[PDB]
């Protein structure tokens, strides 16, 4: 069907699109990057979630494909030297897809109750612009905490390799429906207690931050920071939406984990 | 219907449970603790966890009720001097039953391959009998790698707010049918690894752990403490079976933690 | 001899420091903000930074005194109520010193190798300005590592147990002339690798902290947070110069560490 | 002078010892495992900590060497293949003492307050013997917590690289004189309150744990494990005594902790 490929840009990953264009050029493949079916990934994580957040609005008509050209990645399951044969499989089709939760940012503004909202395949960060980070800890409308130190981070399961993983959080398998948060550097003396573990939220349960005096944040989907000012709100929640994988050959999670962080 | 007390013993407990006898003797209700449907614990979480692994036989045909006399427990949520509405309510009927997950353990010995089971409602952990502990850790037949330690934890949802939670794990939501594995102080150098962060694991993936040199392990679940010998295989997953609980009102999970470690 | 008072700026403590001067007209005592003996600081431990930095190249001939008017303060070990035997005992004078390590921080630029120095009394922080954070790690000359993350923190000893303590640090006793280095959320897979634990190095060891690629860091002394650009090096070591306390009664460190993170 | 070389019992380091002592007979080198001057072990940081052991009356009159015959030891360092430059090296002599810091733990009983001392190279822990572990934790003679957990080590700088380091502990250079708690698995909810973070003692401060319930522990110190009853007090403090080290040549600490921590 239509595909598309993306690049990191250096010169190893354009030339391997390039190949791969003129190998897809062999079948029954137009090439469309308005809406394609296939969307191939060139680079790294990085290079991939990008890929993932252009095509964000079609995601339940795309399936996503994974290149690693350096290092390997998370979300990038083939090496270079397989491109001959991932177009050659992919070009005949029957391939099975697998589904990864997403998570969804809600932030709400005064004046207006203005909303914006944002899908992560990775997490959704929260941290204050300049002075000191405190929040109030809202799950489903139950006070839980008040928050002091540098930040929260919400990881999806996927995204629990991630950064999750530095702030001390669990890595959970991409099956379960659920949302992770962890602290940055909360504070804890006898005035000021938080948790402290990681919290894992099951769908449908909703996670709400509320200013109690600054009310600016830097807030962070995936790789992209932006400043909301006048935040009355942040929400959190299992997305309904889901990001789907094409799988050519079984690379369990499990595995991918063991070769990420213990040996390869 | 059928009912049983178990009590912590010290003189509150009795009492109050010799009072609760008395008031459930004005209503139709049989004491019977051989065959009961409703197992009342009077004392704290373990007394509670006795109460539980008393009737780890009839599960599904029995609904749980915990009353704390001293400090509030984790799974008592009534108060003493709550008791008479507990017994009217109660004798009514009429209450709603709330499910959590159970761990299945499973022990294989050498010389006949003899299995022992075990079902844990906090967690099971094994360690070393006396000498350095080491074992290779396989998830669903893949070796994920080899761990050197104290010991690991492998826990219950409603069990990571317990010792998961001193290890570092994650608190998890019981909606969520999964285990979580914890590392007891891991030795990481250059020459051994292990994946540091906590591990959460859906139903139906198999935690299996295998001696590499010294094969007697002490294994606990949850209160109880055995000591194995000629181990060859130590078998973890969600179990089939679940505890169901009474609910006469809503307390929430996340309300139950925060009064069990922010403030009440 | 001379003196002055620092205030948190609030109803309470303007009133508190107009009272103690009146006290104080009635002895030998002179009021100069220039050149005092004595510094008095009121308000919090953020009150008293302050006032240690407004006066840090004076240290050698000022005695600092701290009272808290809320919460117990770290540095701040008297409480309003003791203000009048506190100006009497300090009028008398014969009371004794007591010295605490110090930090210095060292920025040197391109262009010119321009260089500027700060002393820090909790801790010395760095993060980058934006984009992800990457330093390499040397330690007297030696490589020790690339770290990768959200930053790092340098703390004194008295500055072990505050902002070093929610980063995983130790707590050390302010007799030990010592740095302690923590990070912030590093990156470890099996291409990235850091030690991971804290580390505390002795007085005369230099460490230095190099640019990989972005040589912009927003670097943060006590409260401070000034952006450096065109950042060659930043070096830290244990100062040469100690701040000194007037003590009038034993309050011994793991005392103070008691009632501030156990129970008062 | 004399000399005596203990060797980990396999192959190769017997013949590596047998070499070396037929190298040593061509010098005025008298084998004595008596009361020798010089005590080489060859094996790995256990073989060396049994050597320590075994003449830990003679530390005042001892130099220690390590060689590693497998993996780099922390205590080891030096290789096989130099050990015909180290026989020469040490022939000679002219060579630079190097002393760390060593740990006392005292036991008192109950009954004739009888009382047994230990000396520790790496670290002293306290484990319960089958019961929970609780202790009351004081501080030169101030009572700092109630300690509830698995256990807890006290370290030495040269042991802050094993098994504190395992427990979170901070790693600290051997010339600050020193010693560092870290807990196991520390209970932290409503009722229950430790420090959290670990702990860095100067010389002469004097830990003291004081059972609670339960006066069975089984204690630790390097590698040996005894149990011990009706215990009343364990002390702990930075020793007196000093193990000295044969050096050579430069090998910094954190070198030595970058090889084997980082990359080698
Ligand atoms: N303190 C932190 N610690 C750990 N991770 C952090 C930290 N801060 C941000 N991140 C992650 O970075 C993502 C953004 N990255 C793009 C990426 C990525 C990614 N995703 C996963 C995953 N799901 N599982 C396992 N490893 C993953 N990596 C790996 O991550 C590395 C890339 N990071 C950086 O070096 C810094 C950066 O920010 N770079 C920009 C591009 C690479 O090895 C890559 O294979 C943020 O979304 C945040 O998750
Ligand atoms: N290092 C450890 N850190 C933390 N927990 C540990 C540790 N070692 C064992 N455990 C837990 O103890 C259970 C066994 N206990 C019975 C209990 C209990 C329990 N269950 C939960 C839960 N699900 N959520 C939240 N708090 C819980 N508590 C609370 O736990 C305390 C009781 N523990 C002890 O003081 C020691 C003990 O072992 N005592 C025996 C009886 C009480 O406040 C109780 O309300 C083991 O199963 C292991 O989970
Ligand atoms: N994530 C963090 N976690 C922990 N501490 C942090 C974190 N980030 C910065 N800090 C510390 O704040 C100091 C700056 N503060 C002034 C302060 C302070 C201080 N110093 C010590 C000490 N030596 N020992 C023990 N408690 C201490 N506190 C206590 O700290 C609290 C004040 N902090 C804040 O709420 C936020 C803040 O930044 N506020 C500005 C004023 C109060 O209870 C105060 O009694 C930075 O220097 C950094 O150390
Ligand atoms: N959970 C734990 N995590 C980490 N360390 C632990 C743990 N429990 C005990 N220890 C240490 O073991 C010493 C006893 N060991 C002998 C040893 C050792 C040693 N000393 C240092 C040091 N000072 N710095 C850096 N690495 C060190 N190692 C390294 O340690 C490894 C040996 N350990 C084991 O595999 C298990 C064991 O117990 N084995 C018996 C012999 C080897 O790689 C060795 O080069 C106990 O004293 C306790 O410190």
């Amino acid at each position: 069907m239509k595909y598309m490929i993306t690049s990191k840009g250096d010169e190893k990953s354009d030339l391997l699109r390039l190949n791969m264009i003129a190998g897809f050029g062999e079948y029954d493949m137009e090439y469309d990057d308005v809406e394609p079916e296939i969307v191939i990934s060139i680079g790294g994580d990085g290079t991939f979630l990008s890929a993932f957040h252009q095509y964000e609005e079609r995601l339940d008509e795309i399936a996503f494909i994974g290149i690693h050209t350096g290092h390997l990645g998370f979300y990038a399951d083939w090496r270079p030297a397989e491109a001959d044969k991932l177009v050659k499989l992919l070009a005949k089709g029957e391939y099975q897809k697998v589904s990864y939760p997403l998570l969804k940012t809600t932030v709400k503004y005064g004046i207006g109750k203005k909303e914006a909202t944002y899908l992560a395949l990775n997490e959704s960060t929260v941290k204050s612009s300049g002075g000191p980070f405190v929040v109030d800890v809202v799950i489903n409308d139950i006070h839980f905490e008040r928050f002091r130190g540098d930040g929260l981070c919400m990881s999806t399961p996927s995204g629990t390799t991630a950064y999750n993983k530095s702030l001390g959080g669990a890595l959970m398998h991409p099956s379960i429906e659920a949302m992770q948060l962890t602290e940055m550097a909360s504070i804890n003396n006898r005035v000021y207690r938080t948790i402290g573990s990681p919290l894992v939220f099951p769908k449908h349960h909703v996670v709400s931050l509320q200013p109690v005096n600054d009310k600016d944040f830097q807030i962070s989907v995936d790789h992209l920071s932006i400043l909301h000012r006048d935040v009355q709100e942040i929400r959190y929640e299992v997305s309904a939406k889901k990001i789907h994988f094409a799988r050519f050959r079984s690379f369990p999670f499990w595995r991918r984990v063991h070769d990420s962080f213990i040996e390869d």
